[PDB]
This record gives C-alpha cells, sequence and structure tokens, in this order.
C-alpha cells in the first residue's frame, strides 16, 4: 500500500476487491472516473488494455480485476494454506469469472430479451459452487479450506448480484444461502456493505440489475 | 505428477499448457474424448463446470484451463521470481484470456460475418503485449522478467493462432514477432510444435481458424 482504486462510479468488477479490502481491515482511496472524463480519451489511452479498473499499490500499477484480487490474495495471505488449496482457489475464481462474464453479457447485451432464459439456466450455473461447498467441511467455513481466500470475495459478490437479478435464486441451495449470510455477517464486511459508499453505487453502469 | 490431460481432439484451450509441459521436459498422458463420448452425457455430468479440459495430477483433479496453467506455474517455478512479477504474470494472462474469449466467440459465433471487423480491431488488441515486451529488457527475454512463466505459453499460443487467422498480423509488432520466433526455437518446444501430436490436431473444433 497505499491502495488506490481507479474506477467508474459503479460496483461492477471492483465490488469483490473492495469487500476483500474492507473485510481485511485495509484502507484505500477511491479515484472516481466519470463517463465524460473517460470519453475524453486521455486516461483510456494510458490504460494497458484501455479499460478500468486501474489499481495503485505504492509504486506498483496493475490492471485486470482478477489480477488485483490475486495480488491482494497472495500479498495478504488469502490464497490458500498450500499449493493444493491455491489451485482450488483458482478453480473457484475461474468459475466465478466465467459466470460473471455471462452476467455482464446479459446486463449490457440483451437484458430484456435474454433475462428469462438466463434465469432458467441459472441453477445449473450455481450448482457447482454449492457442490464445492458441500465437499469442504460440509460448507461450514469458506469456499476453499478453513480460511478466507480472494475467491470468497468474488463468489460472494457473484451471489449477491444474482439474488438481485433473480430473488430467491439461492433458496434451492442450502449451503450457498448459509454461506452468504455468514460472510455478510462478518463485522467489518457488514459495516462496509451497509455504508453509502457501497449502497449508493449502482451495481452496473447502464442502470440494469 | 503423473499428469493426465482429458480433452477433445483439438488444440484449443489445452494448447498452451501442452507447450508448457513439453518446454519444461515434462511427460504426460492425453485422454482423448470424442464428441460422441461427450454426447453420452456421463463424463460431462461429472465435470465440476460441465466442461473440459479436466486435468489429473496424481490424486489431484482440476478443471479450468487457466487453473491448470497456474498450477503448473507455481508447481514448476514458472510464476515470477517474486510477488511483484507474479502480479505482472497474472496481468498478462488475464489479458490473454480476454482476447482468447473474443477469438473463441468469433470462431464459434459468427466467423464469416465478424472476421473482417475482428481483424480490423486486432492490432489494438495486440498492442498491449508489444508494449509490455518493450518495457521488459527491450523485449529480449520473456513477457515478464528474465525467466519463463505460464503467461508466456498462453501468450505464445494466442499469437500463433492469430497468425493463422490473419497472416502477418505480427509484422507491425517487432518485439512480438521476434518473441514468437525466439520461443518457437527452444529445442523441446520446437520438437513438440513440429510433432504430429500437435500438427495433426485442428486448432478449433468446428473446422474454422
Ligand atoms: N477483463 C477486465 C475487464 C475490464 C472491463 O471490462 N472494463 C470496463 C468497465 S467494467 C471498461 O473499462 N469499459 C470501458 C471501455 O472499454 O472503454 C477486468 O477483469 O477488469
Ligand atoms: N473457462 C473454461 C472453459 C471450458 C470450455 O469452454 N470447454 C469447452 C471446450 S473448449 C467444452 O467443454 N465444451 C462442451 C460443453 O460445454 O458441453 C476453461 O478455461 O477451461
Amino acid at each position: 500500500p497505499p491502495y488506490t482504486v481507479v474506477y467508474f462510479p459503479v460496483r461492477g468488477r471492483c465490488a469483490a476487491l473492495r469487500m476483500l479490502l474492507a473485510d481485511q481491515g485495509q484502507s484505500w482511496k477511491e479515484e472516481v472516473v466519470t463517463v465524460e472524463t473517460w470519453q475524453e480519451g486521455s486516461l483510456k489511452a494510458s490504460c494497458l488494455y484501455g479499460q478500468l479498473p486501474k489499481f495503485q499499490d505504492g509504486d506498483l500499477t496493475l490492471y485486470q480485476s482478477n489480477t488485483i484480487l490475486r495480488h491482494l490474495g497472495r500479498t495478504l495471505g488469502l490464497y490458500g494454506k498450500d499449493q493444493q488449496e491455491a489451485a482450488l482457489v483458482d478453480m473457484v475464481n475461474d468459475g466465478v469469472e466465467d459466470l460473471r462474464c455471462k452476467y455482464i453479457s446479459l446486463i449490457y447485451t440483451n437484458y430484456e430479451a435474454g433475462k428469462d432464459d438466463y434465469v432458467k439456466a441459472l441453477p445449473g450455473q450455481l450448482k457447482p459452487f454449492e457442490t464445492l461447498l458441500s465437499q469442504n467441511q460440509g460448507g461450514k467455513t469458506f469456499i476453499v479450506g478453513d480460511q478466507a481466500s480472494f475467491a470468497d470475495a468474488n463468489l460472494l459478490d457473484l451471489l449477491l448480484i444474482h439474488e438481485v437479478l433473480a430473488p430467491g435464486c439461492l433458496d434451492a441451495f442450502p449451503l450457498l444461502s448459509a454461506y452468504v449470510g455468514r460472510l455478510s455477517a462478518r463485522p467489518k464486511l457488514k459495516a462496509f456493505l451497509a455504508s453509502p459508499e457501497y449502497v449508493n453505487l449502482p451495481i452496473n453502469g447502464n442502470g440494469k440489475q
């Protein structure tokens, strides 16, 4: 650190890393970039892949939401207790990323038309995580092992935004439901989740959710 | 190990991890799954995310192509010399994954219609890697640091399949071009790349490239 998050005024792909920071009692700065400032071109051109989030950690500059998560993960000790757990953490995060991509596709590509089918296929998309939970201490702790990993933050966010998209989509998944309530109850995380810093930011940038 | 790759008879998302194994002098088994065997349902139903590749390493079973790459990476010492390089390796791999996803989209979604635009936007998509190369020892060594990382294998594959899609797409990028020739020249990798094991496998599963 110091940590600096450069992003649009939305939760989007920074929601998980923000929860991770808050949960771990870390302090950071939010550098807000408006859509008008972005259309000016300057910043976009200076971005490695021409996109945000951009993350500053001391003299280190990173791009890619999952790179930021893994960086915080290996640097803060949220990346498994050993090499085997590390692989499982990755396997979870990759699964989360795959579904997040379909979700982002729905939101910005064809929300009105595709929402129904998307929701029909939703349970098959969530089942894997319920399964992973059931194979780890009956899903009583975290997604991998008995300690938090950056994959928890990313999975938790995925679940939270899908409950908004399709309320009760977790009722059919006992472990996932209990997992969400348990994590959301963690003091610092709970505080953050209830703060205007989170609540007053839309989930996505096109007003859809 | 022993390593076992369970995948369809295509290069696809296993190409990079295969080059990595070969380049590092590792031995492994190829478990081929035909489309017919897949349509029977049994295997697919048992896969965490209902997809392949599936990777076996001793009693460890993994899924997700990038999870396999990172697993081989941290286990074989191809994941940066320190935490900072590790982050950069991730940043590179995430960029590779983003473009691979658009590539896979083109190939299986609308190859005939979208190919032209895709190719128009190609240089802007490759520029970032040329830039990363230029900022690391003038691009004389690897994508990150002076040692190989799993990101090299993934980036190399991305470049190779794009030269097939749009020949000469690398002519405008000096470092990327020299980088490809240099890596492709490594003895074991060169041997592997010239073997029927690689050559006689199509790049994708729908006959398009
Ligand atoms: N794979 C990247 C995706 C980044 C991305 O999609 N960024 C969007 C906002 S969520 C963006 O910068 N859009 C503006 C643009 O493409 O010009 C990541 O994981 O962060
Ligand atoms: N994100 C996964 C994607 C896996 C994937 O797309 N697998 C395809 C083959 S490349 C598949 O199994 N298709 C058959 C199906 O979905 O039933 C990874 O990185 O491996």
